[PDB]
């Protein structure tokens, strides 16, 4: 018997094809009208959510006013004809556990968000009308405009986002692709007003153009089942109009042939020195089952031994190296091979590119591989076995993009599971990469002075010539150099997936299964995920990892430099899904090792085995030490929040050492110093310890123990004393007092504040009462401070903690100096009391299931639960069951309690307020009632600020 | 003229310099008398010595002129308040002492200086008619007992009375001194002495004006002191007493070429070798024993010592003439041991009588002892000005020996050479008449004796006289040589003139990234000295117990080596001491100006350059292992306040971690620490003395200069220049740590009421309650209650914080002194509530005068103003202020200050106590019930558990 046609369903997909390892339910399927669905079913999520991609983006903007379809992407947040509340969709969310965002890119708009399980439907028909019947409301896109603006500004003085617009700029002009998607108040605002533009019109003619249901791809994952998901978006997105619009193509590309064999001279904001190499390919998209230009990527870009980077680096000329295929749009695609340039290198620019034609010849003699593609295809085939589950919200937004690239039944695989051996396409696009197509972009100071142009956008400042008819001749007349093979099998594919089965011993949190004065050990079976991997946690406490400055420089060099020895070693492991990390800390040393468990042993092995033994390369020392000394210095050119947050660590913790004192003492780090520093740091050592995964108690002991003895072996470490195992307090502030520290941001014309509410220490009772309160204004502080009053785009609060310590705090961009954000705060905070005061009961009650439902949102991958409980670790706070005490607690909390809290420590009048603020000027520089402030207490010596106060205690462990 | 006064002295010779005017007398009941007039002093003095003491006991009564000596203190018939000496003290800022030594007991005190009369009143009666209450008498038996007690298990004093106990046991000098209640209660009780009736007889037989001696110092007249001496004191009666002589030596001749093996409490190893010698006091205008200790005790080049230390055999030695009776003395060269020379004794000695053949050889150098003479004239010339308290007691013990004209300079100034005494007494220093005790752990369980009092463990035996015949026939050795020409004999005494811009306190003159520098040119003095002070700050000191070992052994090393080249400057009043501290290095170099940049620079030199030599590096290792063990013998009281400075302070190692750190010192540890050490500094300094502006940033400049050259040394960061923080207890807590002292069986317990952060008035109420405490508390704890010996009560000063303190050494549980602690203080608030108001401002004067009284010596002023630098406070003009400040306060600001702070029920007390347990540890006023204590099991948890103060914030 024939079925019967749903007639809002146009088709139901086949099986969705998914890794057996994914307990997720799957149904794809197009409506009537053309929109492509994926639903998710899982039963078990705490959070429901969706997204919507829109396949229009900026390079549809009118040419006459940039930045459109990004400035309508926020105007859709602001309200609809049957939600005309501006935040309705913001304040549903808040009280709901629930989040969104949305982004344009230039041919998708993409918007998502997550919710309460519960409550999917509701948030999900104030998601639907975006598209639907948007307000465009006049006054809210006048204030919103800011916004876009102000992100913007954000951009301007960042180098990636200055050479992101000048490549856009040196091609084709009429070219889309030359468009400036961001948009700002000038594009937006200030032009269209000269020229008697209405932008709502715009607006709703770009809306009802482009948001046709035949471009929109929507995914839904909630706790429902399939069939449940499915009447509830035909329900909500049949009525989404098709104007069956056709899909944008850019077939020309943007580089023609007058935009090849050039040479762009680049002046950086930073102290940077890199090299850009760029060709210009066809697009490659629709070859996805072979990805030939993944293969190359994969070649060109390898670091192993034998590679084109091994050599550049060898020579002294380079340090890190990215190479392969780099997106563009429906209809054309480019090939880079970016390396950043010691001095040297910056000398001999024209030598590396030679060695990168050779590299690419050599290719070319050898010819394609199948068994490189062979390992790919392998390693794709167990990256995606054992994928680690997602959280929703990101994993519906990128579905959602990627529904319009392949059929329903292959959304999950496509980006995975090669099939087809192209030996022809190889060599198809490897015939591109020639110098004769070559683009050439080199970013450094030493060309300040010395340019002649000037990107429109952000200001760049750059010099564009032909390459030399000789060099182009030099380059193709590259003959094979021996230095360059092609990489040999990986021997650190892992084979063996077998799935420990549970000890009898095992525990729900990580147990403490040794205890010594060398080593405190915490352990813990996976007996949730069951994929074959484990997370390896090592803390290593010296007091000589941050004594001075100078010894902070040293650690940092040590690791920087054994990072940099093992590179080739350690990049097969990469490719093979084991993974690792080596940072100094203010307490000594942190050293991760993640993924496949399999070979885990080997590496840590070869890593613990290296830093006992090290041996420095003078050459490579001197290297990492200039480029470590412009590291130092180009923090000067974060943004101003930024910098707002690193003065307060500086000042509110008991010691730290600042980027001018770092730098300082930076130049007497002599090659002996540091051979020194290396086996005093090493002499004494605490290990704590955090193994989590696929591994038994016994494999646990054995692996702690093998690097117990590689560093008693090889660096005759002996264990601290108990009292040297000391930590950072926090400074305690003085009851009502408002201390200020003022600096300026040399680079931005923004302004950044961070300001600070200390409460108490840390404890169950402490901590809720911050959470809730901070819960219950969360979207209230940014409804206020930006959407409404628009201060700036960066607007956040929330809980700070540290050092056991904790407070409620406010940051802020903005274009607006530091001492109005402060009183635009305080205005907000006063009439948050009256909020809570006239909160019913259930509203109340209602924030407070918000907080209990994001606090008890369990982890979806083992990487998610290892990061729990090494927080608990390192805050020696060790309390695994923290959730479960703190949310039980919670729910005994009374709006009284609340109120009792802001008016002890947060009200203006408070008895119990401490209050510190950084101001961080601009490099340049009705309403509600802002209280009146005392005077604020101006601290010019954060070493006398800190001298005049005590110090708080160190939180109990547990 | 007056028939009281039988002779009034002539000019009392003084040094140039000395400002105080001098009167001596003699009384007609024989009393000798020194008066002392010094106009400016903010306090008077008075003391008095009679040439009576423990030789003199009864046989049958040990230790009856010291427990008489305490009995003094304890009423008169007319004045029979048995407190009322002490309490008049304390109530005008005074205080009091005294000792009995072997034929001198010595009682003497200082008050404020508008008091002299009435204090000089009380004090006579001691000498007129003491009551020997029954009641006090039974009570301080005690003091004596636990007295007694705290010395039973120290090492100097078992050895002390163990030579004793090998003499002659017929002879006074076998005398057990100190008395404890065994002698002084219950031996005499079940014999049928009277204790009493025998104190009033020792009193009356010997406490005549005939052996008696006075001292008074104060602003008055001559004239109105000898009126008031006379008004007191003639009033003595004189019985016309033989001066007690002791003519037959101790030590006959079977008590000689005899060898003692001891076992001490402690880990070290000593060698002491004695010689009786004849009294040689009579000849004190040559002086032959000191020309003799002079040489044999020289640590300069060619020395004795100097061949010991270098064939690792000795690290310190002692040598000369050792004070006896009236009758005998001693000639006495004392070593310590290394293990090896542990080994070598016998050729210790050897090189011994080798050193003392070559003097024989040589005969006597007459222009050694012009040198003696002509430096001893130098410092009698220049000496500080002393203290009153000091000065007369001192003075009052010489009166007995020297003629009243020249009392001042007898001790100092030699007449003419007598070379025959010189080879008279080098007679007596030979093998046949040699005593030798090796003192060493090692003859634990190899011993068959035991001294009575002490308990000491030893044997003896006699020396073999084939080793008496080896040592006779002692060879010259080569490496003995007299010493050279001391060059750094001081030559230039000139006073540079006030600078015209010269500072009342220092200045800072220089403040750069590495240098701090005070200066103050001296302008009250005007003695050709000076006092340099410098504090080298590194992080590096501190930072861990290996590095604290190491810049330990780093100095103690560094000294070992300058200490041949630096004993001559030592001896011509150039000194200098170097030590570690937990921020850094300390250096002071004090003395005549003249020579100073010589020594400083040769120091700051070998700081920078330093080579560690391997043996001696080994050598002092050891032995400061033995040091940090053996501070398990040291005192319970000593013990508490050790861990109540653990506890209270941010970061602090514990012997034990310093001592397991210290098997980890290597050699090549050590030589790379030292330029790691000195790479990064910061100097403060305090230049203070007989120098200009110029000189001292001369001074400091070379400072600078050598550490640059030769060290690479460079600044370090303001951030980086912390100081550690007290602990801040919490309100209304009671925390309380316990531990054992394995070796006395007393306990100890100090008790911290932790009040605030430092600041005027904070610093005034803590320091007014002290004033107001101190006699009480004393007079409760110890005279009544008879808690211990050991009774002190007063302010703690520690990282800007403060407290009031208690610290106490018993035999009773810790916890009990706790009770009656508390149960004091309870008394304490009725007794402030029931004071007068003139009472309380007699308080207030008290305590004015004692914060201001002035210093009288460069060095004590330079130390006034070294703690303003290091602690970082700069408060120059501190003593006027707070005084300015204390006189405000009024008696219910002191009471509410204590209801605050201090109470049982407060608001604010923050009480910590720590308890140390003698080894074989498990009506009266009402104590107070006590909270529950917080016991601390775990320092370190303890300390992150609780804030932190902050700092006190500098002045300028
Ligand atoms: O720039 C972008 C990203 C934009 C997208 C956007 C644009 C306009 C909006 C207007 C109102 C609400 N959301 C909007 C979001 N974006 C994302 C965020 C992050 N959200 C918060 O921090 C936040 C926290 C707590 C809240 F209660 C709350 F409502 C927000 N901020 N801006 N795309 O081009
Ligand atoms: O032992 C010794 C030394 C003895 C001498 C001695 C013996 C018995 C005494 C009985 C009552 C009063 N003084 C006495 C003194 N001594 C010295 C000290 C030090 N004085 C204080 O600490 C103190 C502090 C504040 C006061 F108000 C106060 F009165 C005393 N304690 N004992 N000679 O043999
Ligand atoms: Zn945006
Ligand atoms: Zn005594």
């Amino acid at each position: 018997g024939i079925p019967m046609n749903n007639p809002a369903i146009k088709r139901i997909g086949n099986h969705i094809t998914k890794s057996p390892e994914d307990k997720r339910e799957y149904r794809g399927l197009e409506l009537a009208n053309g929109i492509k669905v994926l639903l998710i079913s899982d039963p078990t999520t705490d959070k429901s959510s969706a997204a919507l991609d829109v396949h229009i983006g900026s390079l549809s903007d009118p040419p006459n006013i940039a930045g459109l379809s990004h400035f309508l992407e926020h105007m859709l947040f602001l309200g609809t004809k049957k939600y005309p509340k501006e935040n309705e969709y913001s304040q549903f969310l808040s009280e709901h556990a629930g989040s969104s965002n949305a982004f344009t890119s230039g041919e998708h708009t993409n918007y998502y968000f997550d919710v309460s399980h519960e409550h999917l439907e509701g948030a999900l028909d104030r998601f639907a009308q975006f598209f639907l019947s948007p307000l465009f409301d006049e006054s809210a896109k006048d204030r919103e405009v800011n916004a876009v603006d102000s992100e913007h500004e954000k951009n301007v003085m960042n180098d990636a986002w200055r050479l992101f617009q000048l490549e856009k700029a040196t091609g084709n002009p009429k070219h889309p692709f030359s468009k400036f998607g961001t948009g700002n108040k000038y594009t937006l605002e200030t032009r269209p007003n000269q020229e008697g533009i209405d932008v709502r019109q715009e607006l709703l003619k770009f809306h009802s153009a482009y948001y046709s249901s035949n471009l929109m791809a929507v995914v839904v994952l909630g706790r429902e089942s399939l069939d449940d998901l499915t009447n509830l978006v035909v329900k909500l997105f049949s009525e989404v109009e098709n104007k069956n619009v056709p899909l944008p193509e850019f077939p020309e590309h943007p580089f023609q042939e007058e935009h090849l064999k050039q040479l762009y001279k680049i002046v950086p904001i930073k102290d940077i020195r890199n090299l850009y190499v760029t060709f210009p390919i066809p697009d490659l998209q629709k070859y996805y089952k072979s990805n030939p230009g993944h293969y190359l990527g994969h070649l060109i870009g390898h670091e192993g031994p034998g590679s084109l980077l091994s050599e550049l680096k060898s020579k002294g000329w380079v340090n890190t190296l990215v190479g392969g295929q780099k997106e563009g749009a429906r209809g054309f695609m480019f090939f880079i091979i970016n390396v950043d340039l010691t001095e040297e290198g910056l000398l001999h620019v024209e030598d590396i590119i030679l060695h990168m034609f050779q590299y690419i010849q050599k290719l070319r003699a050898e010819g394609p591989q199948e068994w490189v593609f062979q390992e790919l295809k392998d390693l794709n085939a167990v990256a995606f076995r054992f994928k680690d589950k997602e959280r929703p919200r990101g994993y519906t937004s990128k579905i959602a993009g990627i529904l319009h690239y392949y059929p329903l039944e292959e959304v999950l695989t496509a980006e995975y599971l090669l099939e087809e051996f192209r030996p022809d396409l190889i060599e198809m696009v490897l015939d591109k990469l020639r110098p004769e197509n070559v683009r050439v972009a080199i970013v450094s100071k030493s060309f300040e002075g010395k340019t002649d142009r000037t990107e429109e956008w952000y200001g760049t400042q750059y010099k564009q010539e032909a390459i030399p008819d000789e060099v182009i001749k030099k380059w193709q007349n590259a003959d094979l150099n021996g230095k360059f093979k092609l990489p040999t099998k990986n021997e650190f594919i892992p084979t063996n997936f077998e799935i420990l089965p549970l000890e009898k011993e095992a525990t729900p949190y990580p147990a403490l299964i040794k205890d010594t004065a060398m080593s405190k050990l915490w352990f813990k079976q996976d007996d949730k995920f069951f994929l074959p991997k484990a997370n390896l946690n090592f803390e290593f406490f010296s007091p000589f990892a941050y004594v001075d400055p100078l010894h902070s420089n040293m650690a940092y060099l040590y690791l920087e430099l054994l990072k940099d020895s093992l590179n080739e070693y350690a990049y097969a492991a990469e490719l093979a899904g084991l993974s690792y990390d080596l940072q100094n800390t203010i307490y000594g040393m942190y050293l991760s090792v993640k993924g496949y468990n399999d070979k885990q042993p080997i590496l840590l092995k070869k890593i613990i085995e290296k830093m006992a033994t090290f041996e420095i390369d003078e050459k490579r020392f001197e290297i990492i030490k200039e480029a470590y000394m412009r590291s130092l210095n180009n923090f000067r050119a974060e943004q101003p929040h930024q910098h707002a947050m690193y003065y307060l660590r500086l000042l509110m913790t008991e010691v730290a050492w600042t980027k001018d004192e770092l730098k300082e003492a930076l130049d007497d780090v002599t090659l002996p110093r540091l051979k020194a520093f290396i086996p005093q740091l090493l002499s004494r050592l605490h290990i704590e310890a955090l193994l989590h995964g696929n591994i038994t108690k016994q494999a646990a002991l054995g692996i702690m123990q093998m690097v117990e003895d590689t560093l008693i072996e090889h660096a005759h470490t002996k264990p601290l004393l108990p009292s040297q195992l000391v930590r950072y307090r926090e400074v305690q502030l003085p009851d009502r007092g408002w201390f200020v520290y003022q600096q300026r941001n040399e680079v931005h014309n923004n302004s950044g504040i961070e300001i600070y509410y200390q409460t108490d220490m840390q404890s169950t009772s402490e901590n809720m009462f911050l959470e809730l309160f901070a819960q219950i204004i969360s979207e209230p502080a940014f409804n206020t401070l930006r959407t409404k009053e628009q201060l700036g785009y960066i607007v956040f609060s929330g809980p700070r903690r540290a050092n056991g310590i904790q407070g409620l705090r406010f940051i802020i961009q903005s274009e607006k100096p530091p001492h109005y954000l402060e009183s635009r705060v305080e205005a907000f905070l006063i009439t948050m009391e009256k909020s809570i005061e006239d909160m019913t009961e259930e509203a109340f009650q209602k924030h407070i299931q918000a907080l209990a439902i994001r606090r008890l949102d369990k982890p979806k991958k083992l990487s998610a639960e290892s990061a729990k409980y090494w927080g608990e670790i390192i805050s020696q706070q060790y309390n695994f069951d923290r959730d479960n005490t703190e949310v039980a607690y919670l729910k005994t909390l009374t709006k009284e309690d609340i109120i009792k809290f802001y008016k002890e420590m947060l009200a203006v009048d408070a008895p119990r307020r401490h209050k510190v603020s950084v101001h961080v000027l601009a490099r340049e520089m009705n309403l509600s009632q802002a209280p009146a402030l005392p005077q604020p207490e101006v601290i010019q010596n954060m070493t006398e600020f800190k001298r005049g106060l005590p110090l708080f205690p160190l939180v109990k462990p547990h």
